[PDB]
């Protein structure tokens, strides 16, 4: 819990969530040796999440000497796009006055270019197979690089993977997805590519772990609890994670309007602290069909992944308000 | 320009660039003497609106001693409502971590409920009519407020107003009020209530000045000036307007989507610097009817305001920065 840290890569689509996800493990080095992350142009305009990424990285390596490390866009398309005024948050993040601090922009220009050099998809199987130690990917995007490393290189990949945390689907409750020819069903990252999820989901060859929005709709993150980073806003991470939380829009925003989700954050912070929730195994049968339910991640007849069950609320908030008082 | 400062009242309806506006007037102290606040229900939530300037007003007076200045809630409604989705900003600015710090969240907690007892409308009639100077209002909202207190009071109020500069309108460019049941020749201040509009902008008894849409669309905030904030971040001022034109979203974002439009800010900007635009005299017939074209603009057959014409860019750029290094 302080005394061995675990290899993880954090395969991200740069939605403000995933930052904050992505500043959950980086923020705590005793507990994660962060040694890549992929960004995929789903929920982001790719470029945009590559850049926020590079400057996380370097804001860290910077303030706590955290090590510096691989970042591969990844080229996947989507069967079906985000909406593109969602996919607009990373351009806001990357001209946010926290994320544009001198230093980590020059740190960032500098070593842009050999990360531009990568592809996401091949990095993600690289950083695996040759990773001494077997690596814990942490998915917070669609599923299409697990999907392409598992079909190019089959147990030769997920024989090095430690296991998988994923965000997605929705099992005994509704999705998320809806559209004019949707039936709202689905969650938005199995819909950006359900046979990708369907490849991974049910891959006998690793253990998924899945927040699914069963978990995610338990542990918005209340206005009244994202005014508390306000105490802490001397402290970088903390101008971070309140403004991410602090610019929810669209259906970041629940219901009663004093509450946002937080579904990539809770994903993260079950690698930091497994007991945050409780899993469940079950056998699910994604639906790749271009009907209504397309995307759709349903019990089966008669496991694929464990689901996480009862998350926290109270681990939750404490976890994310340490880990932003780290600098 | 810093040896005698204008008595200002701020009539705003708390969007972000409602905010921006403030700050540049609050953070000159040299300059504008700012008197009191107004906010109306119009491009926000009228309460998050109110704690926003409350909050902004408290953090002003504890790092640079600025003084503490009436606030109201004007009760005035629109004829023509705000998109909801555009209104929920003043709620993000309310929750991020450079308005919440603690000290202004204490000192806003105690201020707030006798400023809750304020009309909003009346406090701009009582702010005006009991000066010893003669009062600037900038309006960077509807025309409501400034509508009732000339019906009400007429030149009791009027002959204590130095002069009137409002964000509004359109005069020879196309509006930005963009429904099923609009040309898109209207400016949405105007389009908010017509009759107001027209109440005040041809009122012979005050000097008005008007920033429309021809003025404001060509001095947007570039992509690449706002992340010049960053350079700044240790300041709070920074801090809060980097992240204000940094979360700009629907047609705050210009076409290409590297630039914002900053349109009130230039407004407040003009009485900080006068010579940051031209005036050209116009006659305006305002737009009352209800048809595609409510709440346009257009010059009359045959002067009302006084038109912003050729804004600078690097006067505006100029004292933004330097405003925004103040604290
Ligand atoms: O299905 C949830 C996943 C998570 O991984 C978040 O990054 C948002 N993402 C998609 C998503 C669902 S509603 C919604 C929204 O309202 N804005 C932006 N993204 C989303
Ligand atoms: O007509 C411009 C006035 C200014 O006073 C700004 O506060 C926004 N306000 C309305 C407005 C026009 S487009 C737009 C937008 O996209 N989002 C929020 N507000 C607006
Ligand atoms: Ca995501
Ligand atoms: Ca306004
Ligand atoms: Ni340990
Ligand atoms: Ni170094
Ligand atoms: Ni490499
Ligand atoms: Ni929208
Ligand atoms: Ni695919
Ligand atoms: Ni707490
Ligand atoms: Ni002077
Ligand atoms: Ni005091
Ligand atoms: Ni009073
Ligand atoms: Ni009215
Ligand atoms: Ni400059």
């Amino acid at each position: 819990g302080s005394h061995m840290a675990k290899t993880v890569i954090l395969d991200h689509d740069g939605n403000k969530d995933d930052f904050v996800a992505m500043i959950l493990l980086l923020s705590n080095p005793k507990k994660v040796n962060l040694i890549g992350c992929i960004c995929t142009d789903a929920d982001c305009f790719v470029e945009n999440g590559f850049d926020v990424t590079g400057k996380i990285m370097c804001a860290m390596h910077r303030l706590i000497k955290t090590p510096l490390f691989p970042i591969g866009k990844s080229t996947a398309t989507a069967v079906n796009a985000f909406p593109t005024e969602w996919r607009f948050s990373a351009k806001n993040l990357d001209d946010m006055p926290f994320l544009n601090i001198v230093e980590d922009v020059a740190l960032w220009e500098k070593l842009k270019p050999e990360n531009e050099a990568h592809n996401g998809q091949q990095l993600l199987a690289d950083l695996v197979m040759k990773s001494k130690e077997k690596v814990t990917v942490c998915v917070t995007g669609p599923l299409s690089n697990m999907a392409w490393c598992i079909e190019k290189y089959g147990e030769a990949f997920t024989s090095k993977v430690e296991e998988c945390v994923i965000m997605g689907g929705a099992v005994d409750v509704g999705g998320n997805v809806f559209l004019p020819t949707t039936d709202g069903s689905a969650e938005w990252n199995i819909y950006w590519d359900p046979p990708a999820a369907k490849k991974v989901l049910c891959c006998p060859n690793i253990r998924c772990v899945l927040f699914s929005l069963d978990a995610t709709n338990t542990v918005p993150v209340r206005s009244v609890d994202v005014k508390g980073f306000g105490a802490q806003n001397q402290y970088l991470l903390s101008q971070m994670v309140g403004t991410m939380w602090a610019m929810s829009t669209h259906e970041e925003i629940l219901r009663d309007g004093d509450a946002y989700y937080a579904w990539d954050a809770l994903t993260a912070a079950y690698i930091l602290e497994p007991t945050i929730a409780t899993l469940e195994p079950v056998a699910l049968d994604v639906d790749v069909s271009k009907g209504k339910s397309e995307g759709r991640t349903p019990r089966a007849s008669g496991p694929c992944v464990h689901v996480a069950r009862n998350p926290s609320k109270q681990m939750f908030h404490d976890l994310v308000f340490a880990s932003t008082r780290v600098c």
